[PDB]
């Protein structure tokens, strides 16, 4: 059958692999989110119309670059390429803009000439490290400026330095009042302001940085939905997060970037107080030894799927694409892998930030997603999620996992649940329902936030409340099934579990019913 | 309390370690008891004891007692189960059951005669030999037997106790040896196995019974020696259009309807395994593998399977049973028995409502005891994809009250039918039937875990408070008989519209 | 097809129950023991002959009955019986003898007398019964509830307490001579010993018997007072601990990791517990005895009505299928071999029931949770065991022949449960009759002085293995069987595990 | 805590996943072997040693490029780096020397030169003889004259591994008239790929015949045979190899849409299998891949067969000194998947970085084999292996089952032809299977089951075959504890047979070591 039913239908594991079918093909409804990076080749309001027609789910605004002006205008162009679907209201697509923090990033500085210049650090070589402003902009093949004055203070003899995503490597060998003297280790050539990598140093920056108040009071006034909080070490900083956002920011989901050893330590208590988690490999197989990053990987998305989290995989998905116009077979394994890994949302940087083919990695993001989120092996899935789920009186959680069995027993094509906040269409999500969610709501926020959650496909509902109650559930009810249809999820003869609750307002979702599709 | 800590466990093998002996079980009864009419039990007084007790239905033997003998026990069953409705919260409805006579085969004519191991014996058909039997000669009311039972074969007497050779295909009857002597009273039942019977699948007299049942409104029928498909044909050809509603379940009863077992159930609404009949027509060692096998292929049909006969023997003259017939009892529920059944124990015997109450404390420590775990796993990956919204309602409903360990599932059904299908997933949560039908309401007891209540009212004037009264009338009952508590999470199942076949919404709601 | 093999290699255990068949034939190698009563109906060698002869593997010497020259005389009986096939060394079956202690018992005095519901009765006649337990006017408070005859006759102590316990009769009923009484949930202060406990204990020490039922038995104490009570000659005497009330079953991990083993006394324990709650205790004690690789015997009405029946109900029959389908390593014949009209046709029904029932175990999620339970090992009989029990299951191997001195090698193996038959190849004769305790062990007596050379004397005694197996109808030409031996002379060296064809 | 046991231990998939730890240090030696493809960067007897040293443990002849002179010369450098260890016998590294055939290939024509392709350019595909050698910004010339017939309008065309991509505009006579999909710097003779298209080349060109017939007379191990469609292939490859080259092992190469849906008739005739990565992804959608490699991993599995996945797992370490993340990924999930063997190409023929893209795939296998959920593996296996009545496989399957009650740390196992190691490498053991065997190639042919460590035993007979059965084992303890499989106090399984020669092993013994 199609959607790889056969290898659903196995004994065991190995069977189901044996099952799998490179020709049967799967539904249209991609369940995994992609968030692609905003920049200089995602930036225009028609090439944003593109990407919005590929697939992108989630925009990301990297406030490591750019003043406050520049994201102001992308989010402008981004809202502008998104309403302009608005127009017929069962094919709109919610896009989310999320603001990934700065943090406690450590660069260096221009050099000779600075435009393009390019210096090669020799194997063997001396360099100094300086925190004066007048070397600032005095790079050479023996001296780096860093942004980091207390560098100095941290980084003891024999700790070693890391350049430009790891590839240069210096080891201090004396310090002096003129800086660090280090001899380089590993060798390589030098642009302008890269960033820099002290593992093991106790970096003393907060995880909160002055500038970084600015950009969360920026995001709270533009109204963004989501922060991407970096470099995230304990559940302090994320209530640093909160507490910067705000009262009126109570509403912006918060995923904590997971970047290195002590934030994967640290990782259950950092989970329990963030909405979400991103395991950000770039900065992860800097501060970690690179073979080990996959368990990382596995095991944070493993956690976040017990307590129904969302979880983001990041970093050098797609990365070739940034030239060519065809990914490598290990990027596209990748991909395939962090789907089959749990993983509720993927992303692009440089590959739609800069890159000479964006729209074409959201394409292949897309179709690689369509084919792994099939072949995943739900029969020992969902029994785990079962068994691992605590016994609960919330009627929103007995009701989901209700609607889910249900799902599973029909081959539904679709659960279509109302919701206020999200909240009843995160708790399908978390049982990883092999048919898709679609969540009716009113909140746009809620429409766009709820794409962190894996499989759940939001609709914007704004025709205004009619006088009876039941008339209202009934007409959002519906608008799930009419855009169901016409977005190719539903089709006459299928069957659909449909979610409601009792009375308005959020919280008393109690009600499962099961429909055939007229 | 209710071994949770072994329905917990990730292995059987931890689930048997963690069971204890002081967890008491919290969840009502779900093993339906059956109880043979008789003369300990047919008095209006004693059945009340026995409704109290904890008797579900009421089997009227056909094998003996004229039509105004039964009708007498209907109208005594009647007017103890309607000595509660008075009080409609509590009022339990009780089934009654006609058990047919069957292709029964018995001995000519307090008197007794022994035969002696290794006699010469003759069986022989002639009517005036009908009159006097004696040690060497046997008489039976089944002329063929002559053509049947060949060279080598066996035949046994008196609940198998007695057995003879035959030799010779005489002239005059058939010449037989001895194995198994035995004293040998009066018309006692003959069982010829491994032997091909002509005998019709429905006698005249069984055709005479079933119509009686029709006309005295039986909710069920047992369909005794049920060899094949057509058999279950005659029997409802025997009920007519009329009896349409009469639910048959098939007594398996020996070789033949062990081997055509899938084609017997498929035509059937249920099973009996009779251990009676079946353990003298195949070995006696075997009789266990059968119950297991058909309770197993009944489980996955979500089919009413009842486990009979001899389950607690010796309580016909002892007020305490033996060890082996307690575990007997637990090990039938532990199978997945959906009724369990009395017949001497109550029919005849010193302690008729001590039995019951045997049977009723053995099935609520068994039930506890099921590894629901692996139980409701198997039985979801082995049922197959269902586009019935019943169906899908049922299973999302089941596994709602897991997560959820509601005290109660509620249903509103018309046939029963949404209540089977709930059950065939058997939740640990009690599934409270709320029905309009006084015979559905009797004919669900056949289901384990299912608990009727017949509602009485008049249908209000706006449908939609016509269900609620409905489901409001079930958590009155459930409190009233310690189902529910207030603050418990109860699973409510209902349809969207009136009528049978309509059952699709599934609702968690908190009592009070 | 044979072995209940469709049922076996199912995927989930319902699949398992609906694919069982009725005409599918059983191994002639049964698995389960079967311990049977002396009595009058088991004494004479001629009777005995026979009970071996259908199955009989343990015989109970039940010293709550009978005196100490009566107990000898069914020894004799027994060996003679036994050691008359001992002329056919590879059909030799080793039968071991038991001695039932008689414990902590209260009995009745000296013809039948009825006792009336709600008549007054004394506990020092319809009116007054005699008890051999004295301190019984003391543990037994007003309110208490006294049980006699199986539990049958109910009597409740009035406010009178004081030479003799006045009564009021709860549950009439008809009473005998010197018949068994329990006072349960009242706290009682009988000691753990008896000084006949002691002369009986010694006595099995002086007349060689290889296994103690243990009456009684409460707690780790009582088992070290069995085990002192037998002396320093006592040691190599395996003791099984009765659970037998609500204290020994609570506190069941203590007594079970002193004891060797465990029997289910369910006629005690069905009067001390409510008799709802026996099979949880059953299942529940097997189970702990099977995860912990420990014989658990099943005891106690398992046939009761073949005592005057030919045939048994369906209850029993039912009963004794589900005890071997639970895990039992033993179950046992108590008055249906020892003063019933059927004592052979008991052992045969027996026998018949245990194979059907062995055939049907689903062993596939048996082995995986043994596995995942038993606790990793360095001790290289127990590696070299689960080793042997796997390969048994690859190659469907017709049994395991292992050289043993102890057993312990034997019972090793035994505890995974395996599908093949584990022929054990012993000098001991004692060790040969000890092991029929564990489920699947089929003991062989080898008679042979040693060889010369230590590796021909090891060959020689696992072809001793084959042929008996060939003779006794486990083995046949065909069959692959595996061979567990050691390194080096002497008991606990086993760690060798050879594939073989059985020419 | 080490291993990842905790990991291992877990009752749940999802819970051995939540319990993985990035602190617990890998002490198992490394199972996945690594294959590196041999090329400039690899040819020196010195980067030999150092990718040697590094983890390589077969060397890959790719018979696409280059003459037999050329691949002689490689595999005389390969051997002079292997035996410059001999000498020392207890740690001794057999390498093992495998021939990748060319196969069907389809090349475009002669231009050093280099010719632009604009993107929507039109170009001409002609196969007319004359334009072999007159190759331009808008007429290619391949070496497949029915590509005319076979390449319906509308039909893609893709050259330079799968960067150029031509849509057929029109058929006519002089060729076929196309358009540039995607441009790039074309250079002469570069691989062409015709996806749904019927080719109908054989098998085996006479060349492949003559570089198989190459591969005998210098003695190679393993034959990786390209473009694998049928049995038929395989068969005429072992027929080419002829009577000298009985003992070779035949991988056969799954590189296109037919070879997957025709996979078991391949893998049953065949020794083992390549999950071809590179024309795979051009020939079927490039998002199906995975499915197909995941597919094919379990079926080997299941058979026992080894299975290779290959092409571009470090590929950007060509030109950089540390892979990207993905790279690593697809790495650890491979070894996850199952794979016996994980190779380079790239990366160690031509890149700047080959030594060290041994050491990083060697780094990423040891962490990911003590990943793997060994409690599901071990017991799906169980199942779903046939029950058997050779012994060889009962003692296989008991020893592997010992060795993970005493935590054992290897299974040390006497082989001539290396069938025995094979069937204990197919349960997964997480101990090292030990291989003690006089058959030098044997050793060297191993190395295509994950987890054997083969040790090439070199003393002449003794005269009491026990005693050369004794010391052979002591070989591998000795070895062993040289190189840290084993150590004092540890518990090692030993199998053995009954009887000298091939086929009667059938013994199993817990020993400890002293
Ligand atoms: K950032």
């Amino acid at each position: 059958q199609q959607q790889q039913l056969p290898a659903a239908m196995a004994d065991t594991f190995l069977e189901h692999l044996c099952l799998l079918d490179i020709d049967s093909e799967p539904v249209a409804a991609r369940s995994t989110s992609i968030i692609a990076t905003i920049g200089p080749a995602s930036r225009s309001v028609e090439r944003l119309k593109e990407m919005i027609k590929a697939g992108m789910n989630i925009a990301r605004l990297n406030f490591s670059h750019g003043s406050h002006e520049y994201h102001a205008e992308s989010i402008a162009n981004v809202r502008e390429a998104v309403e302009s679907f608005a127009g017929s209201p069962l094919s709109y697509r919610p896009v989310a803009i999320a603001l990934d923090t700065k943090g406690p990033e450590i660069r260096t500085g221009i050099l000779q000439g600075g435009p393009e210049s390019e210096v090669e650090l020799v194997k063997g070589s001396q360099v100094l490290v300086t925190v004066d402003p007048a070397f600032r902009t005095r790079g050479n093949a023996n001296t780096v400026w860093v942004d980091y004055p207390n560098i100095v203070r941290v980084v003891p003899v024999g700790g070693r330095i890391y350049i430009d995503d790891g590839l240069i490597s210096l080891v201090v060998q004396k310090i002096g009042p003129e800086g660090l003297v280090t001899q380089v280790e590993n060798g390589g050539v030098l642009g302008s302001r890269k960033g820099v990598n002290l593992p093991g140093a106790q970096v003393d920056l907060p995880g909160l940085s002055e500038q970084d108040v600015r950009d969360l009071r920026f995001g709270v006034e533009h109204g963004v939905d989501i922060v991407f909080a970096s470099f995230v070490r304990k559940a302090s900083d994320v209530a640093a997060v909160r507490a910067a956002l705000g009262p009126e920011g109570h509403g912006i989901k918060i995923i904590s970037k997971i970047e290195n050893h002590e934030g994967v330590k640290r990782f259950d208590e950092i989970l329990e107080v963030s909405d979400g988690i991103m395991v950000a490999r770039g900065d992860l197989g800097i501060e970690i030894p690179a073979e080990k990053v996959f368990l990382a990987q596995k095991m944070m998305i493993g956690r976040c799927n017990l307590a129904g989290k969302p979880v983001v995989c990041a970093t050098q998905m797609l990365e070739s694409m940034i030239t060519k116009p065809r990914p490598t077979r290990a990027e596209t394994s990748d991909v395939a892998n962090a789907v089959l890994d749990g993983a509720d949302c993927i992303m692009l940087s440089g590959e739609t930030a800069k890159g000479n083919f964006p729209v074409e990695a959201v394409k292949m993001q897309h179709a690689i997603a369509r084919e792994a989120e099939a072949a995943v092996y739900h029969r020992q899935l969902f029994e785990e999620l079962r068994r691992a789920a605590p016994l609960s009186r919330d009627p929103t959680e007995v009701t989901a996992i209700g609607a889910v069995e249900a799902a599973f027993k029909c081959c539904a094509a679709a659960i279509i649940v109302l919701t206020t906040t999200g909240r009843s269409a995160q708790l399908l999500s978390r049982y990883r329902p092999r048919a898709a969610v679609i969540a009716v709501t009113r909140s746009a926020q809620a429409a766009r936030q709820v794409h962190l959650c894996r499989g759940v496909f939001p609709l914007l509902y704004r025709e205004p409340p009619e006088a009876i109650w039941a008339d209202d559930v009934d007409r959002r009810v519906q608008f799930g099934i009419e855009s169901g249809k016409l977005r190719g999820f539903l089709r006459v003869g299928d069957l659909v579990i449909v979610v409601t609750g009792w009375r308005p307002g959020s919280g008393y979702t109690n009600i499962m019913r099961v429909l055939s599709i007229s």
